[PDB]
């Protein structure tokens, strides 16, 4: 409701961008400022337009170039931040899955955070780019109720609309309370079919049914009937439910907090979220965390990879 940091530039003139990103780059060295001053005060759709204006009126290929004159994290911020919105979010689910490992996290936060027809975007040019199924990809890579979860959020058939059934709300919060209080394990099927298949102001109410019979809020009953990835993706769509901008805050906290930094989150989260909602992100960061987003970016990274995040988080003195 406060919207993106990162907005359409007024006065855009993408010849004039392309040259000065041309003379940025030409010869020994890099102006790495004055790549940030032109693509961080460009909008994604604009970066596009730079990118045909660059092949037509400099003879060059700009992501070539930008990968032959920078590097390491910096490198990873600006050529995401040149990748179309959706082409970026299908070559991160392909990363993820890739080769022997799978990072569950990334799956689990595109999945649960993208509406159904942005997912179908997804969906459709991660064929097209691979000749691989994304849901085939997820069944091969990811097993058991974790995979349920996934494979019904990349289908998109989550109920719609804002239609309010309010025996459906108490009998599906009466089911959860039974599902954990069965003796021999807690029945999973029904967490899976009410998180993943009703609608947002439904699932809304059943927060609010559950806590009321239960006298638990449902992410504290799902942190002990539940574990691992599954857990872990329950979790995720109750908070997108509740406030996508609170869980995005959530996400880049646990990127930065003690030891190192997880860059892949933090870059994916800050590229990703840019346009739509950081502004909203760093109200909640705040109020969750009680200090700055901007603080924690500026403390926990250096350098031109600081520079650059810091104009997509906006701020701060
Ligand atoms: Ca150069
Ligand atoms: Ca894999
Ligand atoms: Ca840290």
């Amino acid at each position: 409701t406060k919207g993106g940091t990162v907005k359409a530039a007024s006065g855009f003139n993408a010849m004039e961008d392309a040259q000065t990103l041309r003379k940025a780059m030409k010869g020994l060295g890099t102006d790495e400022d004055a790549i940030i001053s032109v693509l961080a005060y460009r909008n994604t759709a604009q970066r596009q337009e730079i990118r045909t204006a660059y092949k037509s009126t400099i003879g060059r290929d700009l992501i070539d170039d930008l990968k032959s004159e920078l590097s390491g994290n910096f490198e990873q911020v600006i050529v995401g931040m040149m990748t179309p919105t959706v082409l970026y979010d299908v070559q991160e689910l392909r990363r993820a899955m890739k080769g022997a490992g799978t990072d569950e996290g990334c799956l689990i936060e595109i999945l649960a955070s993208r509406t159904p027809e942005e997912i179908r975007r997804i969906s459709q040019t991660y064929q097209q780019q691979y000749g691989r199924s994304l849901e085939d990809d997820i069944r091969s890579d990811t097993s058991f109720m974790f995979q349920r979860v996934l494979v019904s959020l990349s289908a998109g058939g989550r109920d719609e609309g804002n239609y309010l059934d309010d025996a459906l709300v108490r009998q599906d919060a009466q089911d959860l309370y039974e599902a954990g209080e069965k003796k021999w394990g807690t029945d999973e099927v029904k967490f899976l079919t009410v998180l993943c298949s009703r609608n947002r102001n439904h699932l809304l109410h059943v927060f609010d049914e559950y806590k009321r019979i239960s006298q638990k809020d449902i992410e504290q009953s799902i942190k002990s009937e539940t574990s691992g990835s599954f857990e872990d993706a329950l979790l995720a769509i109750v908070k997108c439910m509740r406030n996508k901008s609170a869980y995005f805050a959530e996400k880049l906290y646990k990127s930065m907090k003690g030891l190192g930094t997880d860059d892949n989150t933090l870059i994916r989260v800050m590229v990703s979220r840019a346009e739509i909602d950081m502004l909203d992100i760093r109200a909640h960061f705040k109020r969750l965390y009680g200090k700055s987003l901007y603080s924690f970016i500026k403390g926990d990274t250096s350098g031109d990879y600081r520079k650059v995040l810091l104009v997509l988080c906006g701020g701060d003195d």
